[PDB]
């Protein structure tokens, strides 16, 4: 008698007990007569082409695979809703959050970002936290990270990034002067890293992280007034970590150690929950803000602006088929309902593009008609025809031009944008050396004890030990900039990994 | 006041006037606030991607194309049922034809061979006439012409065959030289070019032409007795052709006659239907036949063996989204109910391959679960699993292997396939020199009275005055095969075309 | 003996006349004793899997087609070269005008809009000239039409406008309902309508039409000075054209009249050459000019803006293979060299995204790699990677990360785009109340003579004839904006056609 | 100084020092000026989309992922040559043995079979081993195993067997009483589960392993005899394995433990060879073997078939960029040069649908253009044409269609497959009660001592605990049926572990 996961065709056989087992059917329905057998000439004799038993099953297994996501390819999907306790109407007018104790159901998928589909999920890397709410004026996605900040504040910069974490091109190996080289060339990475080289680094599972929507964004209420906010689930199961030595043993005992322990917590009742808020700046309160108000690589401290309660994430449904409900998982952050848009954040803006594109290609031109990534909220009418895999009536014999005469579908006024005023310079401005040690300063010497600064450095020397010396050395100047103690701590680790 | 066709969004929008049109949303569900107007940053300003209304609608509009057929491209669509009206179940177990009165959802394409898909209906060539059945027991795909036979009897000459019907590689033109510089190095096709030829390879429209499964196919009966036969769907609207002159004025003056002509008719009431007979031979009589019984290129003569009734195939219903309907259909001769099986037609044989893997390619890995292709009257059960656009439960948490000892599917002993043996060397054996004459000469010579073999010739030599002489001599000495007169025929207006 | 078309095959077996036929193999290389004939057990049994000869080449039948083009499907094309005749480099430091005399390798393909891939040559519908030049500073995807104009000015309306031209979602079958509706509706279509349904709407084959830009571009000088500009390649053989009376009958005795006349031309030696134009425009005069200078539905006047020579595109090749040469050819209106830029045209700023993201699915995620589609006179370095289909080096062990201390390649500085101010609210702008007539009753009252206006209100009659009549009274006002006896003369034809 | 396999990128910029960076282009060849900065609107403004930098960067990076291999896509490749160094003419008349020294340019591939792209490298699992080779009669593909044999003999039940070894359709975990209720189900796996918990389950890198083809194959020589034969290719360095303690301390120290070792060993001169032998079996000593001479769960004993040695293939090379060259590798066990041929095997015949299958979807309809997968010492000339990503003049303007007067390729008669006869019912023959204990038997007591016994038995108990104990007895009886001792040594283990 084991966790519940691993008794998962037990418990199926017996759910099924009373009934009869179906009758096994080619791929069109055709009742098969004999499947453990090929149709051959003679007992000792070749195969047959007349074989259609074989051929429908062998070439649906030829064709089982979709490419893997390009970034986050390892993850842990569940289902729940999201339920209002507080009123901010005077903020958005987004039905999302209409009124206290409305509930939407939700979709969320944990990840980590570098690992490919079969990689160990305790490793020390930052942690996917998507959620996708199914509102009645579509589909939301709050694609967010257990951390509120990036390594990056230009999209541009993205595919590169992701590059030196992953794969070196030639050896296909993991290369640390890859990861370094990087890092340290640009020191805006700085916050992020520190925060990844700390406790948190590694997660005690899915459900002791909190989640951020990083990014800040615009709200929008019924007047027509816009204010920016950045989005926090924290986490209600409270914040639990891995030692580095209980998440090494853990790598080879268990790849899928969050895997697991989400799907065995909500199949035990156990149900996991985040408690979400919001930080609120007006546009007035953005101008007189000492950094960029859009820099990813920014916080908003919590003193100067606290956190707003909105409603609590409630997972309290295991997916029934991964592949069907959670691999085929899309994400899109241009998924915003009336209420809720994007600020110039350089970063977002690029997602805006890339994540429907992406999808497009993964999992096809119509991945929006999957039923977990349908809008099954909202009634979708439009103008949009065909494509490969078109599930639906089509939308039928109605019209599929704009405008008509016909009466098709029509533009919805109350759901125009809020209209902002920009100006300066159409240009690529540099934003290389906004202040990226401020923050940092902070973090090492306000929010950690001396124990953890005294680890922090260890998890990062025993990681930039693997780079050449000019990286270190550059690395370690970097680090210096944010505290001359903190600097001299990593190299001072360094110099007996030198031997 | 026009004909149906034409207005349809007339009543389109007539079936809507007391509903309120609806919000016109992007494919996640989000309603848009203006879709005639692009976001940019002032009147004549640069646009932005935060503007993913565009994107999101300009992304499918780049999708909406899939490839099309790689032969019976241009398609017209009708659904409707098939009925039984007599008693073939001494012949096959198949439920199918379980009893008097019986009736199975039917789909319908109709199609011309060669013309790709903005090709004019009325032209030259053989036309398609696919029937799927969807049956209890799975879908069975009767994958038929408006011709007895064909123009080849080996399936590796058929990619050959199609690009010497279709566009030259160089020049992306209809190629005479192609065309028959093929069929004069392959005698086979006499008999079928003869039929192409004659009046009935231009029908008037879809509804006054008969269909033929071409194949010998085998049927077993409730006690494991087989026999082989043939399908023929006969028009009860009557046999009907066009003149070569009417057909060409059509071709610019309406590229879609067979299509609307379908349409209008269906809309009307006026419900096109063909009768399904078949013919018969015992094991005992395959042998002791004068030719080949699986070869394509041969019929099997009606004094000898005459037709059995089945039933009707009536077309009652439009498609309703052409694309979703039509253009999505997948249509596979492998798709076979117990009490249907094929013989070893050596073209048949090879068709039981391609279907299945152009579908792949063309619609995807799970072409069969669009709606049109899905077996909606069986259920499908089996241990196939993921593939790109899994859309439904994916058979859930069902275990995934066989054999288990969970009560997953099983296999339906009833339904294993009739069984003979076969024996003769392994070989690669020629097919190019049975019978080519014969049957033509009787086609010619007694189905054929003097006006319809005058135009034949006069339809033939109109085609082939365009080919090389050399070509010419070799074509016409093929015809003079059949009978001296026809060769003597063509060969007589020849020299008048040849100037 | 006949046209060069016809003879392809014939000058391919001459051409090659001394050298033995070769062997002929499987797709990896292995010869095949017998491809005529198919593996079988006995002389009448079944096909045989171990058959590889077989599968082979059905499969690769099987994926012959890929996804035709959304719209101008219908195509013909050439290549040549493109030689500079005129110094324009005060206003264009682009590397493709350096000297007269220097000469750049392009790329041309002609097609319709509407038409599918076995549609007709010879109808009413603009016409596709796109043209690729092969310029050292990557490749220049000039994508412009038989057109100065076109029908919108807006990219949200493209999908819609397109859909109204093509067939109706249900019946699949043209529909003048949706085709007047949509124009009708939206009256800026007014300017280009009006080019379509006189005399140049059917272009005598490809060589007797002039080619446009339609879009202002930026052009860009050493000095960082900017102008904007409209691109003029006018024909040198002169504007021919088809009447409505033949032009239709080629529609069904020759469906490829344009096809084959541009290759025939081509192979008899007379080379096709079009002279090169542009019209400059300072940003102080686009202050001051009367309308949106970048309105596409709107023309710079001769008078006010002459045209400035160039040079001469000239097509001297036909294609070897026309899938691999031409129907895989894709034209990135985005693919810019430096000293060429975008205005900030709503349309054209729509062309930036589609096109690219089409060719990735159309053709694939690489479609550069694609010899034709490949910047052969170019250097492409970067840090992408990967990708289905990789055909090269994929760049080596290069690092694939940037920035990087280990020189990967680097930016070039020089090549940074105009600068511009822009300033407004963000916001969709209304722009289907701009001037939608004056150019119309320019053109219509001062370039067409009396007999032209006759033919061109006979040819509107004889297609808007179809329409409802609330469609009709709503589109002849649209036509009575322009000019009262313009619309009063299409009135007249239709009250009589409307018996 | 660290391994070559880290100093991979300084190597490349040494390899480099006197050359300067490249011109950092576009996909389309266009030099970027900037791709650190983003477009936008003011320094805190909104991206544009006129930033085509951008944006194709991004989509050429949302699109890097290609479908995994569907098993074995855990994968290692090296290049180097096979040489002949014995003559076995007198069976093969295949030009890759045609006389003693001969060299052939080889590919390789190393894989473990159920792991996805992220796993480890030091698990228990068989190893891929496959050979390409280069021939002048086309690629040969020697796909083999780190096994002479298989888990099961029937390839239907191979779609399922590989579900088993894989992940829960539900909690997507490696699930153990899926594994073995699968083996329990099907004792012929008995043979292959023995090997498999055997030391050899765990090789030390790839080097340290042999390589077998595990199938009977056909060899036929000039006069056109033929003999049946198994392909052994033994390791030139020895058999070594890891012990399981620190197969998985390794397993998470260093996931790609035999690519880096592969890598390392080639880039320091040191040269993994391995000695290719095969053993013959005539006609007629195949219908007296005792067991089924096709059954892949046999071997044939050295003491009747002894090992003849033919060549040596040595690795001597690393690839130079691992997606292009490795991860884009394909094997066809169904590319079979003349001299070479397949036997019945019911599992071999299966495969020679599943790879080329397979391949068309993995990489693509044309994915035998690629580079790596060319056969670039043969010369392709066949009637296939077109499809999506044709990457050469796809063989000029030649004739596409067979038979021709035109001089396009010939087959060759020479090419003829050997001539074989058969008999029987054509009929599923069950194939689950052949003798599935007697080779195993001897194996456990006469090939493996008494401690390799013993831990064999610790290593299946230490995995067979975590099923069902319904499902551990059944096993169990299994290896009491090779031998009693064998059973329960097994058995007194899993009831130790049962508490
Ligand atoms: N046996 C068959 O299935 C067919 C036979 N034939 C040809 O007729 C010869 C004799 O057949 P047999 O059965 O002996 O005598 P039949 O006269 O009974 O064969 C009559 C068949 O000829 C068809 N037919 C009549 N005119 C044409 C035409 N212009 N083009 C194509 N088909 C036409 C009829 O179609 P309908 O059924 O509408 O009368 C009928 O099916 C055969 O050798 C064969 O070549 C022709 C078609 C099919």
């Amino acid at each position: 008698n084991r966790d519940p996961a691993s008794d998962q065709m037990k418990h199926w056989k017996e759910q099924r007990a009373a009934q009869k087992p179906d009758v096994l059917t080619t791929g069109g329905g055709n009742p098969v007569g004999d499947k453990l057998n090929s149709l051959t000439v003679g007992p000792r004799g070749p195969l047959l082409v007349q074989d259609v038993v074989f051929t429908d099953e062998m070439a649906h297994f030829d064709r089982e695979r979709i490419p893997e996501r390009v970034v986050h390819a390892k993850g842990a999907g569940a289902f729940g809703y999201f339920e209002v306790t507080h009123d901010i109407t005077r903020y958005s007018k987004a039905k999302v959050f209409e009124h206290i104790g409305k509930r939407t159901p939700i979709a969320v998928r944990f990840s980590t970002v570098a690992g490919e589909s079969g990689s160990a999920d305790t490793v020390r890397d930052p942690r996917g936290f998507a959620v996708k709410f199914y509102t009645e004026d579509g589909n939301w996605d709050l694609v967010g990270n257990n951390t509120p900040i990036f390594f990056i504040r230009d999209a541009l910069l993205f595919p590169s990034f992701i590059h030196s974490q992953k794969r070196n091109p030639q050896t296909h190996l993991k290369d640390p002067d890859m990861v370094w080289d990087f890092w340290s060339l640009r020191p805006e990475s700085l916050h992020q890293v520190s925060f990844l080289f700390s406790d948190r680094g590694i997660p005690d599972g899915h459900r002791h992280m909190n989640g951020y929507g990083s990014h800040t964004f615009k709200l929008v209420n019924a007047n027509g007034e816009a204010v920016y906010c950045k989005f926090h689930y924290k986490t209600d199961q409270g914040i639990k970590n891995l030692s580095v030595e209980d998440a090494a043993r853990l790598a080879h005992e268990d790849p899928d150690y969050g895997l697991r322990d989400l799907f065995n917590a909500i199949a035990t009742g156990n149900y996991p929950s985040w408690t979400l808020y919001i930080q609120v700046m007006t546009f007035s309160e953005a101008e007189i803000f000492p950094f960029n108000p859009f820099d990813l690589t920014k916080v908003w401290p919590h003193g100067d602006y606290p956190l707003i309660p909105v409603g609590k994430l409630v997972l309290n449904r295991n997916p029934v088929n991964y592949f069907a409900e959670v691999e085929q998982l899309a994400f899109d952050p241009s998924n915003m309902p009336p209420g809720i848009e994007p600020s110039p954040d350089k970063m977002l803006q690029g997602r805006l593009f890339a994540y429907p594109d992406t999808h497009r290609h993964r999992l096809g031109p119509n991945y929006l008609q999957i039923p977990v990534n349908c809008p099954y909220r909202a009634r979708v009418a439009n103008y949009q025809r065909d494509g490969p895999m078109c599930m639906m009536d089509n939308q039928g014999g109605a019209p599929n031009y704009y405008p008509n005469s016909f009466s098709a579908p029509e533009h919805q006024p109350s759901a125009l944008e809020h209209r902002t005023h920009f100006s300066g310079d159409v240009q690529r401005f540099n934003s290389a050396n906004d202040d990226n040690v401020t923050q940092v300063r902070t973090f090492y010497l306000k929010v950690l004890n001396e124990e953890q600064r005294k680890r922090l450095c260890e998890n990062i020397a025993g990681h930039l030990k693997d780079a050449q010396l000019f990286i270190q050395k550059k690395a370690v100047k970097n680090f210096s900039d944010v505290h001359p103690e903190y600097g001299s701590r990593i190299q001072a680790l360094l110099d007996k990994y030198n031997e």
